């Protein structure tokens, strides 16, 4: 069925839809499946299944319904491009506080339309949210600013936070776990649970949390510097999340503001993210995106990009989200991913298709992680342009030949090298921990610094 | 780095791993990315990133850690197949009640491994959960049996529940919405919110719920039959979900057990599903899977299949989940998808790779939806083999030339046609609403029943 | 929450968004729900912001829920008439923590899509820090309006 006359209006001007401030805009790369309708016919059906319609005519439709129809307003078949305008009235709102929910945005813009038989594939690359809709989202309540304050750093451009992940990913018992925490903290700032760590039978939650709390006190007493930990509180059950968060804060007591809460936001879902954001607004919300690659990978032509994921996370209220290593680590990523960081940190930024004003909504920290080490950092910072961020290196830290403490210091010195604009190999001559990272990861050293051994 | 010596043990026997009952097994179709390690090397790194390891050696690893390593135990590079055994000790448990969480299963089995640079793609096609881990999941608390009971049907094989979705998807104001509900209920059993319907500014939640409650009373008074409604209570905020559910049940009062709760489980996530399952265990939990196609589509070689999604939903405690039309409707699906239905309904069933014993865990209803109408139903039932299910037809009902009530009856008569083993075109001669579905959807009629006009 | 969040609702710049024109509903007490709401509508035709006078709440002649409903209607009518956003600051002060919650929760549900136009007023000096914190922690996304009635007993330069 051809629904183009109803759901397509290519005469609409994007600048006017934006100026109007009554529409969410979404940009897709879509391709019709062979043996069905043409591009505009397919786009029209796509819009219907994403707003007010279905695959056939229904007598129950009235003019009020047609008034809130989503509309395809711009197409470019040669480039498989499709842009759709969603009246903001379509999106669900909370009965309890009249605020927006990302779940509704997802259901409409990237829901049932991902199962359409007449569509080969469709993926969202960008979206625009107008002020009237934007202001209804929670946004971040805690930012990197609050971590800088605890660390005793300037609250403006407080600089690089040296982080790690406790490795093994799973298998460490409570005290061996806490011992590794202490070791790293002698040289580093920040430690996060690896994403699956919680209440395993061999590492009970409360025992581990208590041991880590003791390690933090010991590390802070030894170094005279503040230390941070990000605990995984992810669960299916809302009340389990509350129980974990509540126990952690009571346990850390006077160090409670040194605690971040990690949530596996992609697999547990927006509901889990919001549980943490609304229950613990004064604790840094650390969004871990495990599983995201199933749709965000450039190998996938479905779902949405990492850029879209990141932008949504800022609205949901993540204090920080993993943005990837931008091609410099072990995970899939491109150097161009730097644009993701800018979109979540700045008050105004450009996406692949839409400019976004954030209207003073708090920033979300780009958390850099995935096969990073001291050697790979100078190149990463050069591409990004700043080090006002958290970087976690698990293997990069505990894989250091001289141990976790030395690993931490190598990360510290690596960023110091980049800020000083010094040559890494020349810099290494006066910085042992950094130099020993070459010996720790010789395969990496050979690639990045061909004749590092001679010098 | 080659981690095959640690994370691969192809000498392990699947029958023994299953017999042991200490391992979750997962089957993937994976392809290494060119310019990295071979198949077994790549599978080894995959296993490391999905259990206990990372991409390099760390001094903190001990022999206890190696003991809980996941292991690739079976490979077939020619068919891109990879099977991994996960010690159940790896999976997270609730502090509050010691029960399992699907979030941990996902984090490990299909989490970070979906972003690996040395892997071109990897997708889970099946998984096995042993008794020790299986018994820790909530499972469904309400089933179709509880809907049959309200309808006055037999609680065993109570039969086909005629359903629809209120269309337009969005745009109907509270009373026009309720009017459509009333009309359909004159001929049908079951109505669900279209998945995005909730508290839109033009259709406030409480006003719509009140109007629908009135429509249910009026329809039940008119027909003398019980009517069902499935309300969307999906939200980001746990407390919004509770507020919606609590208001609905108070409003419907003596009809409160006629209410199902719909949750957009894929986009809102397992956390939202569990909110409804644990807060409202005595209300039918209707899992709507909007967005799933982004990974479950056969066009995708990442994530997991719809089979995997459906099996997870039963563990999570869905009373019913959309399983698709199995190729007979408007959404992507194949006739072979019938196996999904069997996996969520039976106490024992076979997946593409693993046999599963459910140990008396309640079944999850196959909810059939997506471009269905009276004409397409006989063929669908032929492929599945039974009609003990809920089928919702939005366009199929309200797109009927004679309206929603006639639409409902055409669906009713279509299943009766299949049950009697009658010829649809011959059956139509004596059943007007069914016959009028041919005129309502002529393109479908021409394809499905050549020369129907001549015979009608 | 800060004035930035009010500026955002008014469509003003979120930095140095400028002057917010406000008033207090007078008589301090004595207006019944609809006469109260009528005064709100009238002011909102030219102004941005209205606060409860500090003692206004659930007086027997002006029941809380009836007044909140009437004011909510006035806000919609005023916003439709002027095409500009309007703000209200409601007194939710009480001895009982749970009364404060009940008032705040009812206001936000009633105002619905205008819920972010709502500020909560707390008579912080007489009800105390405990009352201020109840509102701050229970409703962090709503502008917290600290009314200092009674402060003059110590803050006055006449007092040493
Ligand atoms: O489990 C892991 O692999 C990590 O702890 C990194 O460990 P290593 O530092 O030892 O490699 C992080 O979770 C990934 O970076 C997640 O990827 P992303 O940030 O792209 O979401
Ligand atoms: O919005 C829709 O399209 C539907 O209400 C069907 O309406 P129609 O009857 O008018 O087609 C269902 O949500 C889809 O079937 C979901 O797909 P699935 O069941 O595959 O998850
Ligand atoms: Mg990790
Ligand atoms: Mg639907
Ligand atoms: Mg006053």
């Amino acid at each position: 069925m051809d629904q183009s006359n109803r759901y397509a209006n290519l005469n609409l001007k994007e600048s006017e839809l934006i100026a109007g401030g009554r529409h969410v805009l979404c940009a897709y790369i879509m391709k019709p499946k062979a043996g069905f309708g043409n591009f505009i016919q397919t786009a029209a059906h796509f819009v219907a299944e994403s707003s007010t319609g279905t695959n056939v005519e229904v007598s129950t439709t009235d003019d009020f319904t047609r008034g809130v129809d989503a509309l395809v307003y711009e197409v470019d078949e040669a480039n498989s491009l499709m842009k759709i305008a969603y009246p903001i009235e379509l999106f669900d709102r909370n009965v309890i506080d009249g605020r927006a929910m990302i779940a509704s945005f997802l259901t409409l813009t990237i829901g049932n339309n991902q199962g359409m038989g007449d569509v080969e594939y469709a993926k969202m690359y960008d979206f625009y949210v107008p002020p009237a809709y934007l202001k209804l989202f929670d946004g971040p309540s805690t930012t990197i600013k609050d971590l800088w304050r605890v660390l005793g750093r300037p609250v403006i451009n407080g600089g690089f936070i040296v982080g790690t992940i406790i490795k093994p990913k799973l298998g460490l018992r409570p005290q061996p776990f806490a011992n590794a925490c202490y070791d790293f903290w002698l040289g580093g700032d920040f430690i996060k649970n690896d994403e699956p760590q919680g209440n395993q039978v061999f590492a009970p939650f409360k025992d581990t949390v208590r041991a880590v709390a003791d390690a933090m006190r010991r590390a802070q007493d030894k170094t005279g510097e503040a230390k941070l930990f990000s605990f995984n509180i992810t669960a299916d059950d809302h009340y389990e999340m509350l129980a974990r968060g509540e126990f952690i804060l009571e346990t850390f007591a006077d160090n409670a503001d040194h605690i971040a809460f990690l949530v596996d936001g992609y697999v547990a879902g927006p509901a889990a993210v919001t549980t943490a954001r609304r229950a613990f607004p004064k604790q840094y919300l650390h969004y871990h995106r495990a599983g995201h690659g199933a749709v965000t990978s450039p190998q996938s032509k479905r779902g949405y990009t990492a850029f879209v994921l990141s932008k949504m996370a800022r609205l949901q209220g993540a204090s920080g989200i993993h943005t990837g290593t931008m091609g410099f680590g072990k995970m899939e990523g491109e150097a161009a991913d730097r644009a993701i960081a800018y979109m979540i940190t700045e008050d105004a930024a450009d996406g692949p298709y839409f400019h976004q004003e954030w209207l003073g909504m708090n920033p979300t920290t780009p958390i850099i992680s995935g096969g990073m080490n001291a050697l790979r950092m100078p190149g990463f910072f050069d591409n990004l342009g700043h080090s006002n961020l958290i970087m976690t290196a698990g293997g990069g830290a505990f894989g250091h030949v001289d141990g976790g403490a030395a690993g931490a210091k190598s990360l510290r010195q690596a960023e110091q090298c980049w800020k000083q604009g010094a040559d890494p190999v020349e810099f290494a001559k006066d910085h042992r921990e950094f130099a020993r990272a070459f010996e720790s990861f010789p395969q990496d050293a050979d690639k990045l610094y061909p004749n590092w051994r001679a010098k």
